[PDB]
């Protein structure tokens, strides 16, 4: 078989080989092995090897085959060292540097992770959600130095079914709650994923509307926020549909502020911002002209539109590490910024 295959085969998880998060000195390296485990690993399950002394000399050709590389810079292959695997999957920038008084400030080194998703919901008048699920992605930009093998570990959480960019190694998701992988430069998708089961509602519509004869038509709807108190949800839309027949309007809200757009034949309020744990109410009277003959139908859900600062999936991330073989920097020398953005698609209550 090929070089690249055999590796890939301690990759999975469930392999033979044992692969750890090992501590040297101040540093700890990520997903590492120890260069013996590979020798053994390498005859007791790999055929074809007459006797142990050619297990190793495989394994050294793993090394300069670069399959496999070497935790601290050394030429020749030790047994008694650790090692972290190379990029099994299938252009050089002049690099920053902190600006000092006249001064040479260590190189730039720092990465971005945003966790984006967008929840759909279509809950019913009474609270009843009917569809619920949340469409996510994790995108991150890259700015390392090299090619650092790194590790990336969040919370576990019902996550439904998901796909990973090429450079990420064959992690378990069930048992590790992390995955491996070496960094392309630059900005990517490093994974995608949808989740339906245990998801935030941000907010909560309680809808309202009474009819008083033909003209009239009364309509109290209220907005909770749902999650800490903390935390803002900004630039917030709610819609609410008027009949066709509508002839005058009347809105009332303490907060934001509430158009009628007839245009649409709907009222647009837009609320600047809103903390958690809270209500807001917005009331308004429908005037409505003598229906004669109108179309066929029941109405259109309330849709709302928003931002919230966090994973509506319940997803939140623990950890990357970020360590360089070749290079010297680890974690202390990486500068890492998150930052989740949760936004809102089919976001609609039954009226």
């Amino acid at each position: 078989m090929d070089m690249a295959s055999v590796t890939k085969a301690m990759a999975a998880p469930e392999s033979g080989l044992e692969v750890r998060d090992r501590m040297w000195l101040k540093i700890t390296i990520p997903n590492a092995f120890l260069g013996s485990d590979v020798v053994d690993w390498l005859y007791h399950h790999v055929e074809g090897f007459p006797e142990r002394r050619e297990a190793r000399k495989y394994a050294s050709g793993l090394l300069k085959a670069g399959l496999i590389r070497h935790t601290v810079n050394k030429i020749t292959f030790s047994e008694q060292c650790y090692y972290v695997f190379g990029d099994l999957s299938g252009p050089q920038p002049p690099p920053y540097h902190e600006l000092e008084f006249g001064g040479s400030g260590g190189s730039r080194n720092e990465l971005f992770l945003d966790v984006l998703e967008s929840v759909n919901l279509l809950m019913s008048p009474q609270g009843q959600v009917l569809s619920a699920h949340v469409s996510g992605r994790v995108v991150m930009k890259s700015y390392l130095s090299g090619m650092p093998e790194c590790k990336f570990g969040m919370n576990d959480i019902a996550i439904d079914d998901c796909t990973f960019h090429q450079c990420v190694r064959l992690s378990k998701f069930d048992s590790e709650r992390s995955i491996s992988f070496i960094p392309p430069d630059g900005e990517f998708e490093l994974m995608r994923y949808r989740t339906t089961k245990d998801i935030i509602l941000p907010f909560r519509v309680i809808p309202l509307v009474r009819e008083v004869g033909r003209t009239k038509l009364e309509v109290k709807v209220v907005i909770k926020s749902n999650f800490k108190p903390s935390l803002l949800a900004q630039k917030i839309e709610v819609r609410i549909p008027t009949p066709l027949n509508t002839s005058g309007v009347q809105v009332i809200c303490m907060k934001g502020k509430a158009k009628y757009k007839a245009s649409e034949n709907a009222i647009v309020w837009k609320i600047k911002r809103m903390a958690g744990m809270k209500e807001s109410q917005i009331s308004a009277e429908i005037e409505l002209l003598p229906t004669n003959d109108k179309k066929k139908w029941a109405r259109p859900p309330i849709s709302m539109n928003f931002e919230v600062p966090f994973a509506p999936s319940g997803l939140k991330v623990r950890y990357l590490k970020v360590f360089e073989p070749k290079l010297n920097y680890s974690d202390h020398d990486v500068i890492k910024w998150v930052r989740y953005i949760g936004r809102s698609g089919i976001y609609e209550t039954r009226c």
